[PDB]
């Protein structure tokens, strides 16, 4: 089997991407944030505290003939941005882009933090990291991908995120029309539960490539590119007037600037992030200070190849017995 679904930016900055997902019988379609940095499929629901729902579409298990309470199971998750959610668990039929999993754990939120409430466009998350990170207790649950894997034509999914435009998540096949040149594959460590890999270096603009190992995670659920302070300083040093602002929470730059590109290495291959991808616009409405899309990972504890990086590439998440990651230009 295979699946193919379009993913759409939630706003004009590509802050996140939503993908429609069919849950239950008859189908209830919710727009979920596919997150390769976590491993829970959770939704706004009829159980979510009413004051914490503001415009989201909810899953109502009592209206699904295939829903079953997973008795005694609870879940609770905290994300790198400080947001969180928790609740109980149903199993139900879940379909993505024509690919159907029966008996998928659908984690129903009883509580969500303010950032979720305030984002009316995201109805929940669909985790695509390794199932060892799943938070359901006392019986850990499998991700949608893990459940689908044995039925897939090939044990892979691909992320093809757009810049200010829709893109695609495919399951079970590699669309050879969706990228240019060849795909370069690189080793993955699953030790921390992430799609963790080592970039071979970077360049700023038309500058020379610096060969250096940068361990990080491929994370579709993180907006920006978070890299070591040395790398980030080297990038922003090439933008007149750019500076790190503790008050704002990172590097800002004059909105009048033209940003240089940023290149990262994948083996001997190179992925180029155009400068425009690194512009996250005014820090507040009408400001002439703009927020940067490359930020320091210092104090996160891990480097994160978030959407800024991933949307510059066609990315293969190879979930074979020995997992790997593939990157191609597009």
């Amino acid at each position: 089997s295979t699946g193919s679904a379009t993913t759409t930016p939630i706003d004009s900055l590509d802050d996140a991407y939503i993908t429609p997902v069919q849950i239950g019988t008859p189908a209830q379609t919710l727009n979920l944030d596919f997150d390769t940095g976590s491993s829970d499929l959770w939704v706004f629901s009829s159980e979510t505290t009413a004051s914490e729902v503001d415009g989201q579409t909810i899953y109502t298990p009592s209206k699904s003939t295939t829903a079953k309470l997973l008795s005694g199971a609870t879940w609770s998750i905290s994300y790198g941005d400080g947001s969180s959610s928790s609740g109980d668990v149903y199993t139900d039929t879940v379909s993505v882009g024509g690919l159907t999993v029966t008996g998928q754990a659908v984690e129903s939120a009883k509580k969500v933090s303010s950032s979720f409430t305030e984002d009316s466009t995201i109805d929940g998350l669909l985790g695509l990291a390794f199932s060892t990170l799943n938070t359901v207790s006392p019986t850990q649950q499998k991700t949608f991908f893990d459940n689908a894997k044995a039925s897939l034509d090939s044990p892979v999914f691909t992320a093809d995120l757009g810049y200010h435009a829709p893109g695609t998540y495919n399951f079970g096949f590699i669309d050879t029309t969706a990228y240019t040149g060849s795909i370069t594959y690189t080793a993955v460590s699953t030790k921390q539960g992430f799609w963790e890999w080592t970039s071979t270096g970077y360049a700023v603009g038309s500058g020379t490539f610096k060969s250096t190992s940068i361990d990080g995670i491929a994370d579709t659920g993180t907006t920006l590119l978070y890299l070591p302070a040395t790398v980030v300083s080297a990038y922003w040093a090439q933008v007149s007037g750019a500076k790190s602002s503790s008050s704002v929470g990172g590097y800002v730059f004059p909105c009048s600037a033209t940003l240089p590109s940023f290149t990262f290495g994948v083996g001997s291959a190179r992925i180029v992030i155009p400068g425009d991808y690194i512009d996250f616009g005014p820090i507040s409405t009408g400001s002439s200070s703009c927020f940067g899309g490359i930020q320091s990972s210092a104090g996160i504890g891990i480097n994160i190849f978030g959407d800024v990086a991933l949307k510059a590439a066609f990315v293969v998440f190879n979930g074979a017995t020995t997992p790997t990651l593939g990157f191609a230009s597009k």
